[PDB]
Formats: C-alpha cells, sequence, structure tokens
C-alpha cells in the first residue's frame, strides 16, 4: 500500500520509505519529480528554488528539510503550492550511524575546504542519500554556494546518477548582498560593509573587458575600501573551478570574515 | 534507445546504452537482474546467473569490467570464454564498459567504506574496498537493477556492499549466492588456476578446516577454531594469513550463537580465501 498523497495539498512525510513510495507512485502517474533540499528556516532564496521547480510542466515539488549533523516553513511551502515536504529525523537518515560515506574529489580540499575539510564529505553524503530516497528528475540548488554546487555536479557525474542538477541564480537583497541565513546577525556597520563582497564581484565582472588582472584588481580595490572585512580568498577560476583559462568563461569567488560571520559570494565572469 | 533483441545476447559498451535499454525494459515490467563480474567466468558465475534467471520475467544483465581501482596486469581475462557461456545460459545483456567510459575524469568522487574496510582483507590493502564500492555503486546506478547478485565467497566484500546499499538508500535487493565448490570442496576461484598440482592437492585444506570447525562447534568456539587450525597445520605448504570467527555482519559486535568463520591462506604465491556459516553450541 502506497502511503496517502492528496494532490494540490501540502503532504508531509517523515519516513524515508514513505516519501520514496509516494515519489515512485507519482513518477508512474506521469508527474516529473523535482527536489529542493533545504536545512529549513526558509527564505526568499528557497522560494526562488521552489518557483524554478514549480515551472516545469507536470512537476510535483518535493522540499526536503533536514539539518545535516517549522510550523512556519510548512506554511511558506503551502503558500507556494508545494505538494510534498520531506522532514526526516537524524535517526531515520542514519539508522546505522555514520558508516559508508562519500569522499569528494580534490576540489573539496581547496577554498572552503581549507577552514572546513570534511564539510563537503558530509554534504555530498546527505545529498546522495536524498537523491536515492526521492529519485527526482531534477534537483535545485542556489548558486551562492558555488563550490558545493560544482562538487554536487561531480558527485552526479562520478557516480552516474540520473538526475539533472539545476543551479538557480542567487537571490540578493536590494543592495546586492547575497541572501544568507547569516545576514540577520550583522550589526548595521557590518551589514553596510558586507555589501563590498557583491560590489567587488560586479565591479570585477564589468572590469573583465579589460582582462583578468583588471577584473581582480577592481574586486580587490572594492574589498580594500571596506572596514572590518577580512578576506579569506578572492579567486578567479574556470566554471568547473579548475585554473582560469587565458580567455573565456569563469567564476570569481570571494569569502570573508566580518567579526564572527563568514560570508561568501561568487559571480560569472567573461574574460575580455 | 539502442537495438535490444529479446532472447538474444545483446552486448553494450556504452553506459548510456545499457542504462536506456534497462530503463526501457523495466517500464515494460521486466525485472532487471545484475550479475557484476570481473570476467574470467567459471561455474560460480553461472550459478549467480541461474539464480538471477529464476526471478520471474527477469531480464539478466551481466557486467564484465576489470576495475583498475580495487588493485592488475596479472588478472585473468578471457572474454571469448566469458561471452560464450552467457549465450549458453540465455543471458540477454552483457555490459562491457571501457576504463575510459567508467573513469573519464580519473578517480575523483569515491565511496569511503566504513571501518570494516580496514579489517581482514583490507588491513594491508587500505584503498582496496573503496575501489570496489565505487565501481559497484556506479554499476548499480548505470543499470538500476531490482536485484544484484554476489557469491558468498568474498564474504567481507558482500557485507560491505550490503552496507553501501543500506547507507546510501539504494533501491536494490542484494542476493548472496552460496559458494560453488569443486568436488573435493575447494571454493571456485579465478586464482585456483595458479595452483601447481602439489598446491591444488594441499588447497583442499581450507575447506576441510572450515567444515571441520563447523562440526567441532557443538563443543564451542575454541574447539571449532582449534580443529580448523589443526587441519591447516597438517597441510603441506599452507601458510595461514588469518583464521577468524565473527558475527555474520562481521562488525562491532562479539559473536552470538551464529556467525562466520573466515580463512585466508597462501600456497606459494597464491592467496586463497574461504568462509563458512558456523553455529556455536546450540545450533
Ligand atoms: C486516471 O484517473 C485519474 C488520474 C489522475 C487523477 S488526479 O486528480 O490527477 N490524482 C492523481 O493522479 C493522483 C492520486 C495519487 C495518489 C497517490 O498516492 C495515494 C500517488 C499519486 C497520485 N496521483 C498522481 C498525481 O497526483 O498526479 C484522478 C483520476
Ligand atoms: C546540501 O545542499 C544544501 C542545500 C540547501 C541548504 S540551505 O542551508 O537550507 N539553503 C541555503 O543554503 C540557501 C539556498 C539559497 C538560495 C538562494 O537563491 C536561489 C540564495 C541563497 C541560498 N542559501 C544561502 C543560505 O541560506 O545561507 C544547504 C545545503
Ligand atoms: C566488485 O564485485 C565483484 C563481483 C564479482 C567479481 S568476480 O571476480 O568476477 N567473481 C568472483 O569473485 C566470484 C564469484 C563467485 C561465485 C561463486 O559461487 C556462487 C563462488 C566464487 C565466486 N567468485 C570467486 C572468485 O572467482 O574468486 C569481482 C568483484
Amino acid at each position: 500500500a502506497i502511503p496517502a498523497f492528496h494532490p494540490g495539498e501540502l503532504n508531509v512525510y517523515s519516513a524515508p520509505g514513505d516519501v520514496a513510495d509516494v515519489s515512485r507512485a507519482l513518477r508512474l502517474t506521469g508527474r516529473r519529480v523535482m527536489l529542493v533540499p533545504t536545512m529549513g528556516a526558509l527564505h526568499e532564496g528557497h522560494l526562488a528554488l521552489v518557483r524554478a521547480a514549480k515551472r516545469v510542466p507536470g512537476s510535483v515539488v518535493v522540499v526536503s528539510i533536514f539539518v545535516n549533523p517549522p510550523d512556519d516553513d510548512l506554511a511558506q511551502l503551502r503558500a507556494e503550492g508545494v505538494e510534498i515536504a520531506f522532514t526526516p529525523t537524524t535517526a531515520a537518515m542514519y539508522p546505522d550511524g555514520l558508516r559508508t560515506t562519500v569522499q569528494p574529489g580534490p576540489l573539496a580540499a581547496e577554498l572552503e575546504g581549507g577552514p572546513r575539510p570534511t564539510h563537503f564529505a558530509g554534504v555530498l553524503t546527505v545529498v546522495l542519500k536524498l537523491l536515492q530516497i526521492v529519485r527526482p528528475d531534477r534537483v535545485f540548488f542556489g548558486e551562492k554556494d558555488y563550490q558545493q554546487l560544482v562538487l554536487i555536479r561531480q558527485l552526479v557525474a562520478d557516480f552516474n546518477l540520473d538526475v539533472a542538477v539545476v543551479g538557480v541564480p542567487t537571490v540578493r537583497e536590494a543592495d546586492g548582498l547575497a541572501m544568507s541565513s547569516r545576514n540577520r546577525y550583522l550589526d548595521p556597520a557590518q551589514r553596510a560593509a558586507a555589501v563590498a563582497l557583491s560590489a567587488a564581484l560586479t565591479a570585477a565582472a564589468h572590469a573583465a573587458t579589460a582582462g583578468a588582472q583588471a577584473a581582480l584588481d577592481a574586486a580587490r580595490a572594492v574589498l580594500d575600501a571596506a572596514p572590518g572585512v577580512a578576506v579569506d580568498y578572492l579567486e578567479l577560476r574556470d566554471i568547473g573551478l579548475g585554473p582560469m583559462p587565458l580567455n573565456g568563461s569563469g567564476r570569481l569567488l570571494v569569502a570573508a570574515r566580518l567579526g564572527t560571520t563568514r560570508l561568501l559570494d561568487n559571480i560569472a565572469i567573461e574574460i575580455g
């Protein structure tokens, strides 16, 4: 017996086996299964992922909410017309504790894997599990965590997963600051200074007609004009995060500490 | 999707091809059975295949791939002898990928097995099981079978694959098939061919030791282990690596009434393994 599912209602499952059965029942009735993974505390960036997923003709949207080791979140999803919320416990996800895991490739040891070297192993492990539980046709992630998104594409590619990975443009505040759950903690002076990250990147992207060095010098100047912004890295790479080619498409990534808050941002760059 | 000829042996090299045929088949309601092999097929593989064949409306996929990542040049390869037997058994799909198609980016994302992988066969081979679980995951994702078949001979490997499948929520049933033996009890293996006639005669000691322990066990674990050791010790040119009695999941738990006795031994340059279910005291 397939667990109950009521079309056009918010259906909330906590059992991995339950969401798996429903997703399979749906896939067999025609629906295209779309997965939006979240650690909850939903914001406009999640709603953008949901609207992207909702656009696909015949979609049923699954939003997972799992804090990788509420009433409001569900209300937000209902207001978006999401049909499934997957909300498992730690024990349901890890009934045998930590055992088999994903070892990311070398990219995980670079950039954000510098301060957090086992972060991405955790992330790719739980993403792989959610993909196997729900078996979506498409999985939606924001572009803010760029290195993570690239490592997920590598996961998908390396383990031959049959899922399209869709990166959705980062939703930003009125002044460009990338949506983040860390932003609410900035005092007004930190919050005014944080704008330098996206200002630096958008300056870089426009300076890039003048080449790579001008793009980087432009970003760096903008960061140098902000007080209390401790830059951990500022790096131009190819879109896959390998070495930036002579000319061509790239990505510019920055990370910085503002008091106790670590902020990240990144942007598409085109050289010359 | 490529040509599939039913009732015929269809050979596919490209992952995308076998993936599409397999998907096509499952939507027609055929159940997809996978027998992963490293080629050089013997009667143990045929038994894996026959088990897969008896699943109703099954279509059977046998994959043949020598994975560089679990090691290599020495390994037995005989694809002429491999595909002939598959046709003879009525297997309809052989999946024979190239190293390039499987590892176009080299080794990058890999499976890190649990701590079982550092024990027994993994002790002196630290990344061996990481290589095995990665290839098995990739084959499962390419073929997406309903059930996958393994022999019980490489028991530690089978337990690790069960872990892989539970730990990554894979939608596949793992089937262990009792180890096929030569008529003296020697466990089928690709490595047997490397035994000279002296060594082949001596090699009966591993299975003799195991069956001895299994009946010795009414008198307890020490008696079972001591009987096995004596049989191994009485055997010419058998150098024992390990001889270990564990719980059936091999894992972070003692032993109850029931478990698994595992032996690895060297005959000249050839390493032989075997194992058996053991019941201690009552059972
Ligand atoms: C063939 O007759 C039909 C087909 C579809 C519908 S419906 O209004 O679009 N509802 C469903 O299709 C539907 C119900 C349903 C229940 C399930 O678990 C109990 C799982 C999937 C279900 N579906 C498919 C869907 O919502 O698209 C109603 C009647
Ligand atoms: C393993 O993959 C995930 C997926 C989602 C999360 S999360 O912590 O719930 N969500 C976010 O991190 C998040 C999503 C998002 C989307 C955006 O635009 C579409 C912009 C920013 C986003 N964030 C940033 C944040 O919340 O810190 C975390 C890890
Ligand atoms: C990664 O998972 C696998 C799966 C199969 C192989 S293999 O080298 O082609 N085959 C075996 O190792 C094997 C299968 C088998 C079956 C048996 O009876 C059912 C008995 C022994 C078996 N072997 C042992 C062997 O060939 O050494 C190798 C690795």
